[PDB]
């Protein structure tokens, strides 16, 4: 069937960052390529998400999502690294900002659970990086407004940190601390690898955001 | 013990706006009032909420929560209505926007699950109301940039809404259809009402935000 013809309503798992970012451009081409198909969205669920793409309860998920492993194919989009973020006129960091500095400023803390970003507590930690942890939140897109009006300090992705820098006046730093990277992929699972919809989505996907030829 | 001997650690319900709005002004507070306390917040969680409010493991919640009844108490920071919102240059929409136009135009849908935002879908829709829903979304934050690349509006609060406009371009109109106030509360739950840490959080949050004298 040709993309006019489809009334297909595609589910698809993003994080709230993802949301803003991939949504846009998606309905825009939408608009144009396929105008009856329907999307819906939902935050990652690591408890959900393996069994929801398994059943086709959701069709694709984008992020950081190194838990999608046997079973599941990913294409990279793109990738980044985590950088610090504060107010550009915060009276005391610096960037490069030092490894002891990061330590002794205190901190916005991002649990993101059901993501690779979830990780981030555990490797500094492990590394033995104590954060003081003033504020704990569960997701990333609140930061900004909170390093505005704070002398506080966070570990964020690069790519989210640089949309927040002239709106909040915040500013960064390379971060001091080992971090791995940051993969944003676009997963699917293989029972789904060879249906024609899902395969026309994921290669618009690509089309509007995969910067394997770009970079 | 006075707020400056406190380490204690409150944790706090309240949605992604709220995460926004409540967060940047109490941590400025905070860190001269109280500055070892400890602030966690949680999206609210229809199944968990009042039972974790119960056994004090949520402190406090904010927002647009008619559930939480006998057994809670509330006090009014301020309320709003919802109204239409769409990029600024729609070839089509305007300000006042009638109903049969809001039926015709397409939608982003927002489900808004865990609080009473999560019954606009149902009012609309038990008044005759048929929307189009080309895109459904969870939560609210992401709306502004989608709306600004395509022809969708969505129903959102109003004070949202306003902070939306400048930075994505986009305008609103009163909404067409009957929809309820959005009261935005701080609840607790009445086992904590004389707890002298929650009564001091709560006195912080009344001077923050209420607009009983304001307004
Ligand atoms: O972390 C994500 O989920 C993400 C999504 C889109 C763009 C940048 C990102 O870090
Ligand atoms: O099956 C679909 O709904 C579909 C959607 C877009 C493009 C090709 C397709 O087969
Ligand atoms: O809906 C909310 O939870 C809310 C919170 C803060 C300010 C405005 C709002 O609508
Ligand atoms: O019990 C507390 O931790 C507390 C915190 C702030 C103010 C008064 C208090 O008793």
């Amino acid at each position: 069937m040709d993309p006019f013809a489809s009334t297909r309503t595609f589910n698809l798992a993003m994080t709230d960052i993802g949301e803003m970012y991939f949504m846009p451009p998606l309905m825009e081409a939408l608009a144009q390529r396929a105008p009856h198909i329907q999307i819906s969205t939902l935050r990652p669920n690591a408890g959900n998400l393996k069994e929801d793409m398994e059943s086709g309860a959701v069709d694709l998920a984008l992020g950081l999502l190194p838990e999608l492993q046997t079973g599941f194919f990913q294409r990279r989009l793109f990738r980044h690294r985590y950088v610090c973020m504060f107010r550009k006129d915060h009276p005391s960091a610096k960037s490069p900002m030092s490894l002891k500095q990061f330590t002794e400023l205190e901190h916005v803390g991002v649990v993101a659970l059901n993501t690779g970003h979830g990780e981030v507590d555990g490797l500094l930690e492990r590394a033995g990086i104590k954060r003081r942890m003033r504020l704990v939140v569960p997701h990333f897109i609140a930061i900004g407004p909170i390093l505005h009006s704070t002398d506080l300090i966070a570990t964020v992705p690069q790519r989210f940190a640089v949309r927040c820098e002239v709106p909040f006046g915040l500013t960064t730093s390379p971060h001091p601390a080992k971090l791995p990277d940051i993969a944003i992929n676009l997963f699917w699972h293989a029972k789904y690898n060879r249906d024609p919809g899902n395969m026309w989505l994921r290669q618009l996907f690509v089309e509007l955001f995969s910067e394997a030829h770009h970079h």
